[PDB]
């Protein structure tokens, strides 16, 4: 292959072979890997001799060691690694990984490691079920080619496709550029000039950087171990291997001993003139000399112009600067080494970083230290070097390719240098970098819950008993009663204070809460609580007192909390950005309702008016659930007519929207159905007589509590998202605002072809019409085709509204037409951006909300 | 009257890992004591729980030696006292949960209701859909309940039929009981309606009909809640109508007999 057309044909045949090879099973790949490893191991000696003869550099014994490593250790590392099919499987979820192959790989082989790198890359390609093309260096081509053959035949003797390894017989710049542009992935090696072309070809690439590696020796180090390790690593393969130490920084305290140990074991220290001669010899015309790599110290000295003993192993020249101009501070693949003098550890760190930034940015660095007592220095070294491979007390040449001196390090050539060196791996290249992991996903569902306050006491006249329980099992000593001024002036809190004043409890009351409470009242209540420091909190008001008491509780237990941060909209309750603080250490919360249809005694919602702009912000979190819910009919037998009607209709809307909501389970379904039936059965009687019908009043309270639980566990919909804004803008009662919009939301939701759905996993398809049909069937209405039932339900709701004295349209409540029209455009946007809107099945748009508002106003 | 349920009840398919990750590491618990039986432990039904507690940093000890006997309960209490745990996980349903509750009482109160919420946090995970022992006792009430169908996919046919009939019986006596109120009435009615629809499907196909199994699990939990909170002709007439007030009882008993026949009683 020395021209374009033959190269294209080779790519075609390699793609055909890879297509067949990609479907092999685990056993076939294991057999092929085993046979190829056997052949490569058995042919270790001749390959090294051929490489040394052709390249003209290196040591035959070290090349034998390298080939034996690249066969045996590579086989041992990935001997029983799964790279075929399903790897991870979690039955609880629906995740599954398949690990498909990658494709054809364009591998670049350097001239320093002709055969070992080829063997390693071919083996890891065969294990991963990929094809490979080898582009040999022009200086070592033949040797590299031979290596590939030693594998290829063995592979096809185990069952591999015939053309699964390919090579370029005569490499050239245009051929290499073209072959890089064709293969799916490039596995490059050879430093700058080739890695840049690999990363600038249009296909994903995996290259390697190279350069200087600094070795640090400090005061508390094993001198013999450090010196001998440095000599071993530097002399291994005449330093022609990458990651070999290029400079050593020795502190002032042990400079003499280190120098003596270096000269004792075959090192030649250079004087000034010899140092200058070596400077001129190493770097010529600002480039590395090609006649120096892989040569012995004696050969380098003879090239320089002086003579050294034949047993010399390393030439050491002491220098002072670490800049670019210093020729001893550059990379040199030869046994020439430079030694620096450092005063303290920080100076050594500065020199090391200056020497690694200019040269091998991202490559190896090594330190020698006593890692028993000098723990701080080791951490300082670790948190300083821009180094992917930091070595401690380890020779760098055998430590960079780490399976010899350290374990749990991936044994491989092709040392990745990460983003610092312009690479994308930052790790030893293994088999997991040659795989395409693809995931299989199955439809799951969100976890649901049923959370209710504990100790919900349900009986008439039970407030004495539940309040007496406060002293026996709990034994509290301070009480704070939060109410409104109306009930406090009319003596609705007399039984509670009478019960508390019977025994040893000191109680204080706060009654400055107006309807539609403001946040300033919350601050006042929190300040009073802090001044008094109570142990229990009691809310004895229907709608506003519970919200006020909850917000004072929040501001009292955690005064540093912020309202706007705490009143943010979210999508998932368990995935909200802001997490409510725990509230169980200071006070005990008790809720005693007086208005039926609010449900706030069992639910985590609370609405608060800003008073800065006038917007009713609702906030919700399960940390607001009271620890005690006491419902008693005794304090609810004296409600007015309009208030009773508003509360009843609000409870009915609560139940309907809880049943219809997307977050609906059997629990809330049963609760909502029971509440819906009991509200229709008893509301008119309670509205008419009131004081003379205790049974109706008790049933209404029970239904209100059931509905409260129902929507506490299943969030509401768009009817409240509209009613909140409608009642905030025009001072309408909440129940009245709910009454005027329910019969339009029912028609809005009941659509078999909605524009949008509510994007919830368990909401498979539009089913709201069927739910309304079930409601109509349970309430006791007749019809057919699942359409007349909804209409009869709407008619029944309209009749119920007519029975409780609620008018028909917005205009009946004296709302100016011009004022309505001028603010509808701004009210629609606020209605859409509400917490409840995200739970409605249909997810309304702005125009549809505006149309619903217009229909409500004009009838 | 009253209404008492565990603090948290988590119900959905595949909810076991999320109910543990998002809370157990949040509370900072560090020691776990799993209590199961021989059969579940040998078949490996406790593997997901230990695997989840292995991903995060909790050490766990398993006691799989347990109709239960009081001697086994005392042995488990002694083992707990030796191990000194913080979280107690009860898996298996029925006898296993009662045994674990007794062990919890004797471990947190060795003097022997007293208040037992100091040393341990109790979690119940049922593998049967008939008892509903994770929501019923009031100082024996578990702190958390996790209900998922994955732990109950491969129940045998006879156990499935017995569990369904037990849940039906619990719901019927919860609705008929003298202490029953609106809450228990609604829960019992829902449980009965779900039992009269999915029990044959769960008994016939088994694991091949996961929807029926999940519905049976939910119905068992609802019936357990109703029985826990609530320990006549009009009542039975209303039940039959939901599914001259004298023939309705005959129709209901005929339907009960037909259901018993359908599950091979
Ligand atoms: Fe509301």
């Amino acid at each position: 292959i020395d021209n374009v057309e033959k190269l294209e044909k080779a790519l075609k045949r390699l793609r055909e072979a890879q297509s067949v090879y990609a479907t092999y099973t685990q056993e076939q790949v294991d057999k092929i890997f085993f046979e190829a490893a056997m052949a490569a191991n058995k042919m270790r000696i001749p390959l090294a001799k051929m490489a040394v003869e052709e390249t003209g550099m290196g040591v035959v014994e070290d090349k034998v060691i390298k080939n034996h490593y690249a066969s045996e250790y590579i086989y041992n590392a990935y001997k029983n690694t799964k790279t075929c099919g399903v790897i991870e499987e979690d039955p609880a979820f629906g995740i599954k990984k398949i690990a498909e192959p990658l494709g054809v790989i364009a591998a670049v082989i350097p001239t320093t490691n002709p055969t070992s790198t080829a063997i390693f890359k071919t083996l890891i390609a065969l294990k991963t079920r990929n094809a490979i093309i080898i582009s040999p260096h022009p200086r070592a081509k033949n040797s590299t080619i031979e290596a590939a053959k030693i594998v290829l035949e063995a592979a096809v003797k185990a069952g591999a496709p015939e053309g699964i390894i390919g090579w370029i017989d005569v490499p050239s710049l245009e051929l290499t550029n073209l072959v890089m542009r064709e293969a799916d992935v490039i596995l490059a090696t050879g430093g700058p000039g080739l890695v840049k072309a690999a990363y600038s070809s249009g296909k994903p690439a995996i290259g390697v950087g190279a350069g200087n590696t600094p070795a640090i020796i400090d005061d508390s180090a094993d001198i013999v171990l450090a010196v001998n390790s440095i000599i071993h690593s530097k002399t291994f393969d005449n330093g022609m291997i990458c990651a070999s130490e290029q400079s050593v920084i020795v502190l002032d305290g042990v400079y003499k001993e280190v120098k003596k140990e270096f000269e004792k074991r075959g090192c030649y220290f250079l004087n000034e003139d010899e140092t200058e001669k070596v400077r001129k010899t190493i770097i010529i015309n600002g480039a590395l000399n090609a006649k120096i790599v892989g040569q012995k110290a004696h050969t380098i000295a003879n090239l320089a112009g002086f003579e050294v003993p034949e047993t010399t192993k390393i030439l050491i020249g002491e220098v002072t600067s670490v800049d670019i101009s210093e020729e001893f501070a550059h990379e040199k693949l030869c046994p020439v080494l430079a030694m620096y003098r450092a005063k303290d550890f920080d100076d050594a760190l500065d020199k090391a970083e200056r020497l690694v930034a200019d040269g091998g940015f991202g490559h190896t660095s090594s330190l020698y230290i006593d890692t028993v007592t000098q723990k701080e220095k080791l951490q300082k070294f670790s948190e300083r070097m821009k180094t992917c491979r930091i070595l401690v007390n380890t020779p760098s040449s055998q430590g960079g390719i780490g399976d010899l001196y350290n374990f749990k390090l991936a044994p491989s050539l092709t040392l990745g240098c990460g983003s610092w060196g312009g690479n994308s791996v930052s790790d030893n290249v293994g088999v997991k970098h040659l795989l395409n992991i693809k995931t299989v996903a199955e439809r799951r569902e969100n976890m649901l819950w049923f959370r209710t306050p504990e100790k919900i006491y349900i009986k008439r006249g039970c407030l004495p008993v539940a309040l007496d329980e406060l002293k026996n099992v709990m034994g509290k000593k301070k009480a704070f009663i939060v109410t409104d001024n109306f009930l406090y002036n009319n003596g609705y809190t007399k039984p509670i204070t009478d019960k508390l004043d019977e025994m040893g409890i000191v109680h204080k009351t706060f009654f400055d809460v107006s309807p539609d409470p403001s946040l300033a009242s919350a601050k006042a209540g929190a300040a009073e609580m802090l001044a008094f420091q109570p142990d229990t909190i009691i809310a004895v008001g229907g709608g506003s007192a519970m919200d006020a008491a909850k917000i004072m509780w929040v501001m009292y237990e955690h005064p540093e909390v912020d309202f706007m941060d705490m009143a943010m909209r979210f999508m998932d309750i368990r995935k909200r950005v802001y997490t409510f603080p725990k509230m169980g250490q200071k006070a005990y919360f008790i809720a005693i309702p007086t208005s039926a249809g609010t449900g706030s005694e069992v639910t985590p919602f609370a609405v608060i008016t800003d008073e800065k702009t006038g917007i009713k912000y609702p906030l919700a979190d399960y940390e607001l659930l009271p620890d005690m819910a006491i419902v008693d009919a005794d304090m609810m037998m004296n409600a007015p007519k309009g208030l009773t009607a508003a509360s009843g209709i609000d409870a009915l809307t609560h139940a309907l929207e809880a049943y219809v909501s997307m977050l609906a389970t059997d629990y809330t379904d049963s609760l909502a159905l029971r509440a819906i039936k009991m509200i229709f059965e008893y509301l008119p009687r309670a509205y008419e007589n009131g004081a003379s019908d205790p049974v109706a009043r008790e049933k209404m309270a029970n239904a209100a509590t059931i509905a409260g639980m129902a929507f506490a566990n299943a969030f509401l919909g768009v009817c409240h998202s509209m009613a909140h804004k409608l009642g905030a803008f025009y001072h309408l009662p909440h129940g009245v605002a709910n009454a005027l919009m329910i019969n339009e939301v029912i028609r809005f939701n009941s659509s078999e072809a909605p524009t949008k759905m509510g994007t919830f996993p368990q909401y498979d398809h539009p089913r709201t019409l069927e739910r309304y049909a079930e409601i109509a069937d349970y309430i006791g209405l007749k019809g057919k085709n699942n359409e007349e039932k909804v209409e009869n339900l709407i008619k029944a709701i309209d009749e119920l509204k007519e029975k409780v004295g609620i008018r028909k349209t917005i205009k009946d409540y004296d709302i100016d037409e011009k004022e309505f029209l001028d603010r509808l455009d701004e009210m629609v946007e606020q209605a859409f951006d509400d917490q409840c809107t995200g739970t409605n099945p249909r997810y309304p748009l702005m125009n549809e909300i505006r149309q619903m508002y217009l229909n409500a106003y004009y009838g």
